[PDB]
């Protein structure tokens, strides 16, 4: 694919956010770099606004697949990188059980040589003392289901609760091209995520440090 060949390297990568959450407004800049060939990602966010209203796990899932390692055998089925440079729509609900909901509208594209992920989040329906705004959720996280001019993902995030049990998090994800070109319609598969989060010691805005890998798997 096209779109391939503009991640054989390392490629830095913007993050802008703006969010709503029950009428608390927000914005997140990150900053980091992507390497495709390992699945690497590595990112820091910083909320540009004051403290973030939402705990910042919650929001992982929402700040770039094409960045996911696919294997040489499973190359047609990336549709990811093959809607680039011109990029695509990413829209997604995420409905946290027993609590509200985030929807996401965001594209990601390349502006010269860096990869974009520009974002607005809308949540609504939350708790005031549940385990989003009441920040009850631990600072750390715990396959992503693909399917076919675009595609169609599903998966469920298991936010741990510090109370030892854990707050869900279904979500349901499309993505279209934004530009004309031929894209790459995939076959069911999955990805395999991890994610490390972190803290910059010498950080004093609110932020987060995260370290992912994540390889495309099931076929």
């Amino acid at each position: 694919s096209k779109g391939e060949e503009l991640f054989t390297g390392v490629v830095p990568i913007l993050v802008e956010l703006d969010g709503d959450v029950n009428g608390h407004k927000f914005s997140v800049s990150g900053e980091g770099e992507g390497d495709a060939t390992y699945g690497k990602l590595t990112l820091k966010f910083i909320c540009t606004t004051g403290k973030l209203p939402v705990p910042w796990p919650t929001l992982v899932t929402t700040f770039v697949q094409c960045f996911s390692r696919y294997p040489d055998h499973m190359k047609r089925h990336d549709f990811f990188k093959s809607a680039m440079p011109e990029g695509y729509v990413q829209e997604r609900t995420i409905f946290f059980k027993d609590d509200g909901n985030y929807k996401t509208r965001a594209e990601v594209k390349f502006e010269g040589d860096t990869l974009v992920n520009r974002i607005e989040l809308k949540g609504i329906d939350f708790k005031e003392d549940g385990n989003i705004l009441g920040h009850k959720l631990e600072y750390n996280y715990n396959n992503v289901y693909i399917m076919a001019n675009g595609i169609k993902v599903n998966f469920k995030i298991r936010h741990n609760i510090e109370d030892g049990s854990v707050q869900l998090a279904d979500h349901y994800q499309q993505n279209t091209p934004i530009g004309d070109g031929p894209v790459l319609l995939p076959d069911n598969h999955y990805l395999s995520t991890q994610s490390a989060l972190s803290k910059d010691p010498n950080e004093k805005r609110d932020h987060m440090v995260l370290l992912e890998f994540v390889t495309a798997a099931g076929i």
